[PDB]
């Protein structure tokens, strides 16, 4: 009747989500989408990192040459998967720092080995042993040597290997503990005497100790491991007067980005960048729950099981029923875009969507997603995060070193999803008010503000009229005169 | 005369805290809230955590069994406060790799120990020392046993002890060094020979060494210690030919929360959850520049010795005197409220709070008060933090990882902090706003702003018309006629 | 013609430069500054650090005294710089915990040595070799004292050093690893025998181990080098039967902020606070990709090679052409302040920038400036963060502790960036929009808002009508009569 509403809104959805923002600890949004990985298939996928399942062999076992492992032979992986039932099947030993051979030998990646004719003139070769059977027949580990006196004498060994090559040779050999001095004279035909292996910037002197340890497949005795690198134009030297087992060549010895993980978990025909110790997980979101312990490109491990991002609006309920506006009011029956215009004319009431604030809202919103989701690092070797045995010292450091890390980017995480989310409802609601000012400034003269989101227009406006307000082609100066003599007269 | 006013305003107080933000480096606010604990009472409270107090023993010395240790036989604690007049008062000894073995037992938080039965057959037992004097008679370790020659034989011990229990057993023991090797033939009846504890899967071999050390109670011998745990099904193998310092049993080894600290601070009857070595110290705040060294759910430590949290407002001074709103101008004179309305009218001029706004504002801020306070999470065993020995390699990376989370703290802290007192700056800032739009939309045409935080009201608005705008229910069309002719009339 | 307009607006520029906010990844702005210092000169400058060139020397063999280090003698530093062409040309020797050794007495600072008279009563002092030549002579360490038999005998040593000041010793000592039994019986009399080297609080045995080791300057046989800290009050006892490279005297050791570091880079005449093995680096910036091995007071490391700042508004085209103001519309021609006014009247078309709202904005950049740039933190001694060996555990942990640091200040520094930027465009455009609002309350009545960032003043404006509005002194009353018959008139 003269005149005409105009109501600017917003959509609203009847199944909102709750996220966290600075200002509130809740408050309901249109979509939110998950930041942090919970679950995993619970397979480890052998693509595309080369994965190499230990089986029932531990790492050390494979390198030693433990028969159930001869299948290892001279493999490469970049993920060794070493499983909790795996165990040792040959002669009972021990390796001092077994956590570091392990660890650099993982990080090589390769159990490469070459052999290498030593001069063992005057001794015996390949003694074996039935708590090291192959095929059946007693035996021992592949890649050692077990010497022992021949026709009772045992003469000094002093041995030497250059190192000719351009790379780094990784020695791996061993000290026999007999059991009795029985055994000790049984073997090598004399009193026990150190072994000492030197290079020319590196010396190690092992001592044998005769004594019984507790049988393992029946055998008191041990060995004990220890290893040693050779530089290019160095020399290994070999000086031993018996209970050596004997190096049989050398391991290559590589850098790049090889490691070790324990696992328990299947290996599948499939393909996955993150692996994790309860299986592969997606790598699309930029934090995951799942374990501390990753290999290739993975989310950051946090404490939270979930953290929500806002994908949309605050989400307001429309208040019951006139049109009205977004003040306190969300449109439940917009479903074509998330900002758009509303108006009663002569011709009925009507809504349209407003694209241009609607793609505006949904590009930046596109942005943040596409700078959070499938934007993980790559990460290889680490450090351990889990312990079979109390160590003190070191093991107070390393676990540290974890909880604290893990706290910081559990830290991050949290403001960087709460900074996000009211970015997110700054921004929404900023394309709402600049709707409602774009069209307020349309006007000029020819409309009042009622308080609730809407425009009392002073003129006659049929669909077209409308249409040229949302078009942003109306021009004010043609109905100004109306519009003047309607507002501004005296009832 | 047939116009009012009515200004919109904010509180203002006296005295103001300076804050910092992000735009300003100093602002001042209404209110503010220390967020960096810097004092403690001095004293260590024994309520909630279990202390122990070692008094005059440090926690190697109580479990070995040093006399004066005795009272702490089999005690559990969660914190064992080390006192910085220890001393040490039976025979001389060390722990090669001592830290370990005190970190170890910290963590475990037992004392508890079970005696077992060696088969001792062909020795003496229970050897001791001037040195270690128990009710004023030559003693011993308590947990220890000085085997020696009987009848001037000392035969091969090669004793057994099984795990059939379902827990680890932790074995301590020793070797004795003599100072002579008249010492040596005097205590074993023969020349000294090494000591071999062994089980299934790990060996230890100690070589005794003649000589003499610096007089220590007048002992130039000394005993080293050392110790082996035993998991269930596996067994402890004992092999000697003399020097042996032998177990009477095992210590139970437990896990979960227990640790260690180095204190001077007298224990009180008093209940904190957190502890420092300064004494126990409040938890309400986030943060805490007290000490690195924490037990308990504490603050985290930062370098900064403050950091001020706005709890209200910018606090803006009352420009000197018509009344006027809040361009550039606080309410000293408003005490109700944070917010409100001073109006001129035919009646006179009055005052009124703004209730929904002043607690929309209210509300906000503490919501962020609850996030930040009274919500420490707590930390146990850890790394040592400082360190009476230079030991150069592994030292270093303690304090680096230290040095590096404290000033990764800090800064979060700094940031935090800023971004807090910026929000809490917009929001209040914000709240004003949002009271003059309201309040202008209200008015349409029957008003004008006249650029200083108030309207010109241009129709007769007495006592009850300026509450019905104040309560939301001014009617603009009953005035709206009387309003337009005084707006827009020719003078 | 009885009408003005005024427009309000903003500067551009037609070089800017990208930044990143929150909003955006790529935003144009006009200036912004580095906060990644990304270049060094290559020559690390010798002040203000007390810097010490080892030249062909290492730090421990400045420490034992190689003949081509005798120039080192007593000196201190800051910095120790370590060149690759280092190497010993003495007797051939190792350092069990070299990496500790050399830690420890960098971090001290200082080689001050004192001269002690031990009483080596029955040898033979001063043994020289040809592989430690010193003017052309046979000779060794400078700091150590190779003992023989003398006439054949060597008696037992057993010699004491107190402590009698108020400063800890440090004494450096070794054993001698004879190549063949002839050496040993040449050189000490007899079979060979442990030292042990013992204090109060502390012991060490080592054994000599007599073998072939490959030749080093025609030396197959080796020195092991040990040390021990003496406290105040305590002694030093060294007892030996042979093979003891004894000392001569005591290191003093400091507590303080000295370190060593590996470079190449060559020593200049120069100064600067920042040292890397790049060279020195000027520390403005707070972040620096140079590298992570840093001294004295330097930007933090982080992997990204420039993070900008933003330092000026958006900058935005002008629109091609009526006067128009700053909606989507920057002026290039206003060149005296960052915003201002454009204006048409009867006598022109007018341009005034306003000083305020300028100086508004550069203040709060410049605030942020400060609080970024020459604000970097002093670190002394840390850690080693490159490695010419392969060791498994403890240099796992030393990379994880680095690799975690960093990408956490990387985090950092790509947040605070981000967030400043969105700061700085949020500010600028409030600087904007205030300076509108000011003006559309001082016009009243006697304007409406045209949309694009302008007035359309109703009343005739000269140039000191427009002025008054600029300089806020505009009286609206003035003239509201001729303005309100002109804006509400019937056409
Ligand atoms: C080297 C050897 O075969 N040792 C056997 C040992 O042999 C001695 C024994 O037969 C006596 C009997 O009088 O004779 C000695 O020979 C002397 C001879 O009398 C004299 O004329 C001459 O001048 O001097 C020689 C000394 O050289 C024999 O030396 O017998 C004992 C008791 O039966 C064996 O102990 C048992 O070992 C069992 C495991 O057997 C192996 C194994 O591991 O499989 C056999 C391997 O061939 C052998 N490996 C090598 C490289 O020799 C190993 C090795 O000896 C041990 O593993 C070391 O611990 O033993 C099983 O452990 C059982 O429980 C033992 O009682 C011993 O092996
Ligand atoms: C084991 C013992 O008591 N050792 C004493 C030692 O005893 C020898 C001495 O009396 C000579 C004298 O001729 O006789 C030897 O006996 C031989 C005998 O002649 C011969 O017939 C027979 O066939 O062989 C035996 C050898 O077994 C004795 O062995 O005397 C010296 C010098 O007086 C003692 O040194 C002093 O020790 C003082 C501390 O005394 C204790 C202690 O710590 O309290 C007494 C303890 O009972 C003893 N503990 C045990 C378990 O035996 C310890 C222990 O020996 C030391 O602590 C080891 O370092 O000593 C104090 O240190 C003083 O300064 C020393 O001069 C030695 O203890
Ligand atoms: C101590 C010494 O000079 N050792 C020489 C060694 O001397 C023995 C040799 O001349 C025989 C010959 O019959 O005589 C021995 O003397 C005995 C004598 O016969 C007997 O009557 C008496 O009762 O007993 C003595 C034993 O004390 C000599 O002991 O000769 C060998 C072979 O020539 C030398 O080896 C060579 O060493 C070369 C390096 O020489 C030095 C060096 O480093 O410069 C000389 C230094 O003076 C010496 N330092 C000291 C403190 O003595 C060192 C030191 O011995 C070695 O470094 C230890 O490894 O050697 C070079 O290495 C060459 O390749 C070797 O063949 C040996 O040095
Ligand atoms: C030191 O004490 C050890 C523990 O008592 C002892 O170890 C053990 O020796 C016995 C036999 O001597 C083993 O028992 C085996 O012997 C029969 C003999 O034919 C075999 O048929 C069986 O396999 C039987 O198991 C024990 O297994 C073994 N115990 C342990 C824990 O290792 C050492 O022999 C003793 N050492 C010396 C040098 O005497
Ligand atoms: C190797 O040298 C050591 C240092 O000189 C020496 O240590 C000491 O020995 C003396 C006695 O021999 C102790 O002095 C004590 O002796 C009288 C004798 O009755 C007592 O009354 C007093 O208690 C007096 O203190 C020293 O205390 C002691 N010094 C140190 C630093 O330990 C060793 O005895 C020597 N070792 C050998 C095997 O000869
Ligand atoms: C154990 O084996 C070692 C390696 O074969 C051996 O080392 C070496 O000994 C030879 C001489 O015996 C050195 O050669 C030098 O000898 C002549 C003799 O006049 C000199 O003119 C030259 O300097 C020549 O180089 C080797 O340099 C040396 N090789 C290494 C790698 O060190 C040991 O001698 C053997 N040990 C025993 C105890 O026999
Ligand atoms: C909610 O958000 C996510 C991410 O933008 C999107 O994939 C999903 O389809 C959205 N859901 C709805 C119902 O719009
Ligand atoms: C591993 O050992 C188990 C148990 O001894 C055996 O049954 C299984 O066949 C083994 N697996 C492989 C792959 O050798
Ligand atoms: C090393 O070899 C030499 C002979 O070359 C020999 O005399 C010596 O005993 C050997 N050393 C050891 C520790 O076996
Ligand atoms: C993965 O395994 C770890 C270690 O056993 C366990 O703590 C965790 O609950 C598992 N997580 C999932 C998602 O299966
Ligand atoms: C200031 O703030 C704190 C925390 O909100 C409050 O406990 C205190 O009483 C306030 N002081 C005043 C004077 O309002
Ligand atoms: C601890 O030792 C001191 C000094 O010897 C003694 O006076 C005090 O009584 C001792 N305290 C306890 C609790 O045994
Ligand atoms: C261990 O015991 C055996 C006898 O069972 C004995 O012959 C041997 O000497 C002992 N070993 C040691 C190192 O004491
Ligand atoms: C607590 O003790 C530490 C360590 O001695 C000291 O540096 C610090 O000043 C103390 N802090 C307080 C608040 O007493
Ligand atoms: C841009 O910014 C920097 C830092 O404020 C300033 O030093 C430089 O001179 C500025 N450049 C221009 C062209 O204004
Ligand atoms: C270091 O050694 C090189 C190569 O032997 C020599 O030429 C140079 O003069 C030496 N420099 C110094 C400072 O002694
Ligand atoms: C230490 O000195 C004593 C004599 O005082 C001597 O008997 C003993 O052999 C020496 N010990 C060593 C390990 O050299
Ligand atoms: C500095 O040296 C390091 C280590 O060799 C190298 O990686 C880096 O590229 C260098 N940086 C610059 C700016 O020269
Ligand atoms: C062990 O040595 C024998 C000679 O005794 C040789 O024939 C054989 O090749 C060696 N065993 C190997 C290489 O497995
Ligand atoms: C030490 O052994 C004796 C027998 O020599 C025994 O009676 C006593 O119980 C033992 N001492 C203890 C358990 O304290
Ligand atoms: C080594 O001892 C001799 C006496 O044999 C002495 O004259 C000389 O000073 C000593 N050498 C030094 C201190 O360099």
């Amino acid at each position: 009747n003269s005149t005409a509403t105009l109501c600017l809104g917003h959509h609203a959805v009847p199944n909102g989500t709750i996220v966290k923002t600075i200002t509130n600890d809740q408050i309901e949004v249109t979509n939110a989408t998950e930041l942090v990985q919970s679950s995993s298939t619970g397979g480890i996928c052998d693509s595309p990192h080369q994965i190499l399942d230990g089986e029932n062999c531990t790492l050390i076992d494979a390198l030693l040459g433990d028969p159930q492992c001869d299948g290892f032979q001279n493999k490469k992986w970049d993920l060794f998967v070493e499983r909790s039932k795996a165990y040792s099947n040959c002669y009972p030993y021990d390796v001092p720092d077994y956590a570091s051979l392990r660890s650099l030998v993982a990080s090589s990646g390769t159990l490469e080995f070459n052999n290498e004719s030593f001069n063992w003139t005057g001794v015996t070769q390949n003694g074996t042993s039935s708590a090291c059977k192959r095929r059946s027949n007693n035996s021992f580990f592949s890649r050692l040597n077990w010497l022992t006196h021949l026709k009772f004498k045992y003469p000094a060994l002093n041995v030497t290997m250059p190192n000719n090559e351009k790379f780094d040779k990784l020695y791996i050999w061993g000290v026999h503990h007999p059991g009795t001095d029985n055994d000790q004279i049984s073997l090598y035909a004399q009193a026990s005497g150190r072994i000492t292996v030197s290079t020319k910037r590196s010396q190690q002197t092992v001592i044998p100790n005769i004594g019984s340890r507790p049988r393992v497949r029946d055998i008191p005795s041990r060995i004990s491991i220890y290893w040693t690198i050779v530089k290019p134009g160095d020399i290994l030297l070999i000086n031993s007067t018996g209970n050596l087992i004997a190096p049989r060549g050398y391991f290559k010895i590589r850098s790049g980005k090889s490691s070790i993980m324990r696992s328990d978990a299947p290996i599948g025909k499939c393909n996955s960048e993150c692996i994790t110790p309860n299986g592969s997980i997606p790598n699309d979101k930029p934090f995951q729950n799942v374990n501390r312990i990753t290999y290739g490109a993975c989310p950051r491990y946090v404490k939270q099981n979930t953290l929500k991002l806002a994908t949309g609006m605050r989400n307001v309920p429309e208040k019951q029923t006139a049109i009205a506006g977004f003040i306190e009011n969300g449109w439940e029956g917009m479903v074509d875009g998330w900002y758009g215009f509303r108006h009663q004319n002569s011709e009925g009431i009507g809504q349209a969507a407003d694209l241009k604030s609607t793609q505006a809202a949904i590009n930046q919103i596109n942005g943040k997603l596409n700078r959070l989701i499938g934007k993980t690092n790559e990460k290889f070797h680490q450090i351990e995060k889990e312990f079979s045995e109390v160590e003190g010292r070191i093991q107070d450091l390393e676990k540290y070193v974890e909880d604290t890390k893990i706290d910081l980017w559990s830290y991050n995480a949290e403001l960087l999803v709460a900074l996000e989310n009211q970015h997110t409802i700054d921004l929404t609601d900023s394309e709402m008010n600049k709707l409602f000012e774009r069209t307020k400034k349309q006007l000029r003269e020819n409309a009042e503000d009622m308080g609730n989101g809407c425009f009392k227009i002073y003129h006659k406006c049929d669909n077209a009229c409308i249409g040229s307000i949302r078009n942003g082609t109306y021009d004010h100066d043609v109905y100004r005169d109306e519009a003047l003599n309607n507002r501004f007269q005296i009832k």
